[PDB]
Order: C-alpha cells, then structure tokens, then sequence
C-alpha cells in the first residue's frame, strides 16, 4: 500500500511510468503514482517559479514560497519526502528496499541550479527529508531521476559481486557456443563456474566492491 | 553533431526525451520473423534472457564500426560525469535497452568484433530494464554537446526571510571573497557528511 506524489514543472515526463504500472496493482489499491505541476502553487500570473541567486553566480533557484506551499498540500506527517540532487547522499538498492514498505513518498524535482535550501530544511522539522543522488554524474533536473528511484523501489514491491554472463538457444550463434559446462547437468559445478566469472567480472569492472 | 538511437520492447517508455542531435527509437519486435524475444537461461536460473538472434538482426541494422554500442546493466563499468564528456564527443550512440533477466552475452560480446562496445551500470540499484538508464545516459550526455570533485553547497533565493528561517547573511553582503569562502567551505562540509568517498574516506 504505497502512494507516490511526484512535483515537477514537466509532469509529462513521468506519464510513462504511471502508465507502466499494472492495473492489478492499482486495482489493489496497492499502488498510485500521481503527478503534479509545480506550476499549480505559483503566485503571479507569470507563474514564476524561479529566482536569482543570492551571493551571485549563473542560472537560478527554485522559489521557496512555491515549493513551501505545494509541499504544504501534499505532505503529511508521515510522508518521506524525497528530493534528488547531484549533492545527495547515495541512492542504493539497500535505500530502495528500506522505502519499499513506505505508505507515502513525495519525490520534489528541481530543475535549474536547484531549490532553495530552506524548502528541505523546513520539511524536515515536520517529516522525514531525504536528498539523494543517483549516480555521479550531473542531470538536467530531477525528473529522470525520479523515474529511476519510482522504478527501483515500486519493483521491491510485492504485487508491483557482479552478476555473471547469460546464455540461452541457440547453443551456437555467430561463432560462440555457449559454455559448455551450462548444458553439462552438473549443477554444482555451473555454480563454481558461476562464482567466478563473477569473481572475474567484479575485479575486471568494479574493483571498489572488493 | 550527434545521432543516437535506442532499441527496445518499450519504444512508448521512451517518450520523456520529449539540429545538434537527433534521437531516434526502435522497436526491437520489429527484427522477429514468426508471430518471442526471450528464452529460458541455459544452466538455470529465475526469469528469462533475451534471445541473441533478434539482437543480433537489430543492430546489424542500426550499427557501423563507428557506432559506440552502449548496452545498461547493473554488472557494467560505472557511468560517470567523466563517461558523459567522453560520450559528449561521439557521432553515434546507440543503446541497447535490456529487459527480463538481461541479453545473451553474446550480443555484446559479437559487437565487440565490429565496433566499441561499453556495458555500463548507472548506480548500485537494479531497475526493470535498460529503457530508464537509457534516459539518464542520454540526457547526462546531451547537456554537454557543444551548442547544446566536490559536492554543491546549498543555494537561495527571495525573501531573505521566509518561515523564520534567513538566508546566511554573508550571502548578503555582497563581499566576493567571503561568499566564495563560505560556499567552499559549506561544499566541504556536505561532501564530508554524505560522500565521504570523494575525499578519500571510508563509506559509512
Ligand atoms: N544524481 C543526479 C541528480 C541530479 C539532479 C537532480 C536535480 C536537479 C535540479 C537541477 N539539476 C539537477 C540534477 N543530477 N544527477
Ligand atoms: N544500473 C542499472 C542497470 C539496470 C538494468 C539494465 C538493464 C536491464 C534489463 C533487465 N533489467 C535491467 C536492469 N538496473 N540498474
């Protein structure tokens, strides 16, 4: 029983997943995802909802007074507010599973240089806050991001070393058969056989897990 | 000038991409002859492998020796800022988007024979599929087209007082010097507090 409230100025670029979900799911009343136009809490007709920096420098931030009402609307006290950020503490699988059995998730995507500090800051005096990011690299808002995180974590949901090669037919293709040892019936021996071509990969790839 | 183009069993999945680049989307079905992608995995196992023959069809089709075959999986290279400036610079990225259990590695490894190929996890997460990295590549990438460390410090904007809560006055203040100082510093505090790693120190 999980709800997911995504705030955006591009809501339109989290319609795919709300569509991917399965009607099972939904009919359950195991899962909803909606999104939000952050658009909807703006104060002028300019619907502004960015600002310059202060202290100086290039692009700009995301108004408080906006992002502070919208979130007044649709948090709780038992919300986790979730706000990706290239500055965030790590996402990982360990971090999808713990939000996993969450009843409430509001994912706040920034866009241009990010919002304004006292948003979070505030939230969090109210509810739990989580910036977090998803890799190391830099996006241009925080909309892909909540893709990543909404799939990562609805998949953990029931209902809803590195990993080695995979094989299937044919057993020969293009000049490659398939390891022989996979078709030998041996299945102690394909797992040995296994272990170590994840052993190899994870030394060949990501030497930091060891 | 950049061209990608993605392959997928869930062309639709990839309509968030919404004259330097052109991003095309292919259907994988379109490569099957009888009216299945996917097969048991030899040796054993949960779930099912993409078939490497309709793979193999596809990207003959869409790929050259120039071609940089990027293929998403959580068993990848780490893609980093440092792999979206070197990307930045190619003609040709296509992205080969797994689904099920992931594709028959002989895929990657009969590409390998014509062209560059980088198998390449976006984060220690697993996903559904290869389509939602296939988002976070591209627009990590594209961003740095021409014509197109540490970690940031908090940012503000108006009113300098909100909910009780101001703006650090030095951001005020106007004085370059301080504001520069304030802001390394406060970087160095929050790089320390959530990725300790970047500094060369033990992940909690
Ligand atoms: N891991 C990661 C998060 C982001 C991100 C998240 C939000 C915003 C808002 C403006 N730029 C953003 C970038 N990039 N990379
Ligand atoms: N970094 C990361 C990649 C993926 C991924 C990529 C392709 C497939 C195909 C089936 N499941 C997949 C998962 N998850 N997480």
């Amino acid at each position: 029983s999980m709800k997911i409230d995504v705030v955006t100025i591009f809501p339109e670029y989290l319609q795919p997943v709300r569509q991917s979900l399965p009607g099972k799911a939904i009919d359950a009343g195991l899962v909803d995802v909606a999104v939000h136009d952050l658009r909807r809490w703006t104060h002028d007709v300019h619907k502004s909802v960015d600002d310059s920096p202060y202290g100086g420098g290039p692009g700009m931030v995301m108004k408080p007074t906006v992002w502070g009402d919208a979130l007044d609307e649709i948090c709780t006290s038992e919300t986790l507010l979730v706000v990706p950020t290239p500055a965030g503490y790590p996402f990982t699988q360990e971090t999808a599973w713990q939000w996993s059995t969450e009843d409430h998730l509001v994912i706040a995507c920034g866009r241009y240089e990010g919002i304004d500090q006292r948003v979070a800051d505030d939230a969090a005096t109210r509810m739990r806050v989580r910036e977090v990011s998803i890799g190391d690299y830099v996006l241009n808002g925080g909309e892909a991001a909540a893709l990543v995180i909404i799939e990562a974590v609805l998949r953990l949901v029931p209902g809803v070393l590195l990993e080695g090669p995979s094989y299937t037919r044919p057993p020969s293709w293009r000049g490659m058969d398939v390891p022989p040892v996979l078709l030998s019936g041996d299945h102690a021996k394909i797992a040995a056989w296994r272990a170590e071509q994840s052993r190899q990969r994870t030394i060949e790839r990501r030497p930091d897990l060891l």
